[PDB]
C-alpha cells in the first residue's frame, strides 16, 4: 500500500510480452481461450471482498 | 494507496504488449476468447466489494 | 505492503516472456486452454476473501 | 510485506520466458492446458483467504 | 517478509527458461498439459488459507 | 523470512532451465503431464494452510 | 528463515537443467508423467500445514 | 534456518544436471514416470505438518 | 539449521549429474520409474512430521 514501482498486474491478454515475431513470421494471439468471469483479474490494492462463478466457456466451436 | 507508479492493471486486452510483429508477417489478436463478466479487472483502488456470474460465453461459433 | 519493486503479478497471457520468435518463424500462441474463472490471479496486494467457482471450461471444440 | 524487490508471481502462460525461437523455427505456446479455476496465481500479498472448486476441464477435443 | 530479492514463484508456465531453441528448430511448448485448479501457485507472502479441489482434468482428447 | 535472496520457487514448466536446444533441433516441452490441483507450488513465504485433492487427471488421450 | 541465499525449490519441470541439447539434436522434455496433486512442491518457508491426495493421474494414454 | 547458501530442493525434473547432450544426439527427458502426490518435494524450510497418499499412477500406458 | 553451505537435497530426477553424453550418443533418461508418493524428497531443514502411503505405481505399461 506504501511506495509502489512497477505494479503491473495481469490476468490475460500477454499481461508483459513483446518481440513476438520478427520479419517473415505468423503472429498468431492465443486463439481458442476463456477469461475469468466475475472478479477477473483483482487489481486495485486495498481490499477485494466479493464472490462469482462461471460453469460454461466455450472458444471456437 | 499511497505513492503510486507504474500502476497499470489489465485482465485481457493485451495488456502491457508491444512489438507483436515487423515487416512481413500476419498480425492476428487473440481470436476466439470470452473475457470477464461483471467485475472484469478489479481496478480503482481503495476497496473493490461485488458478487457476479456469467454462465454461457462463446467466441466464434 | 511496505516499498515494492518490479511487482509483476499475472496468472497467463505470457506474463513476462518476449522475443518468442526473430525471422522466419511461425508465432502462434498459446491456442487452447481456459484460464481461471472468479478471481482470476488475485493481485491488488492488501486482502483478497472471496469465493468462486467453474465446472464447463472448453477450448477449440 | 517489506522491501520487496524482483516481485513477480505467474502460474502459468510462460511466467519468467524469453527467446523461444531465433531465425528458422516453429515458435507454439502450450497448447492444449487448463489454467486454475477461482484463485488462479494468488498473489497481492497481504492475506488471501478464499474457497473454490472445478471438475470439467477441456482443452482442445 | 522482510528484505525480499530475486522472489519470482510460478507453478507452471516456463517458470524461467530462456532460449529454448536457436535457429532451425521445432519450438514446441508443453502440448498436452492440466495445471493447478483453486489456488493455483500460491503467492503474495503474507497469508495463505484456502481450500479447493478438481477431478476431470484433460488436455487434448 | 528475513533477508532473502535469489528466491525462486516453481512445481513444474521449466522451473530455471535454459539452452534446452541450440541450431539443428527438436525443441519438444514437456508433452502429456498433469500438474498439482489446489495448492499447486506453495509459495508466498509466512503461512500455507489449506486442503485440496485431486483425481481423474489426463494428459493427452 | 534468517539469511537466505540460491534458495530454489522445484519439485518437477527441470528444476536447475542448462544445456540439455546442442546442435544436432532431439530435445525432448520429460513426456509422460504425472507432477503432484494438492500441495505439489511446498515452498514459501515458514509453516505448510495441508492435507491432500490423489488417487488416478495419466499420462499419454 | 540461520545462514543458509546454495539452497536448491527438487524432488524431480532433473534437479541439478546439465550438459545433457552435446551435438549429434537423442536428447530424452525421463519418458515415463509419476512424481510423489500431495506433498512432493517438502521445501519452504520451517516446518511441514501434513498427510497425504496416493494409488493409481501411470505414465505411458 | 546453522550456518548452511551447498545443500541440495533431491530423490530422483538426476540430483546432481552432468555431461550425461558428448557429441554422437543416445541421451536418454530414466524411462520407467515410479517417484515418492506423499513426502516425496523431505526437504526444508526444520521439521518434518506427515504420513502418506502408494500402492499401485506403474510406469511405462
Amino acid at each position: 500500500s506504501y511506495s509502489g514501482y512497477s505494479q503491473s498486474t495481469d490476468t490475460s491478454g500477454y499481461g508483459q510480452s513483446s518481440y513476438s515475431s520478427y520479419g517473415q513470421s505468423q503472429n498468431t494471439g492465443y486463439g481458442t481461450q476463456s477469461t475469468p468471469q466475475g472478479y477477473g483479474s483483482t487489481g486495485g490494492y486495498g481490499s477485494s471482498q466479493s464472490s462469482q462463478s462461471s460453469y460454461g466457456q466455450q472458444s471456437s466451436y
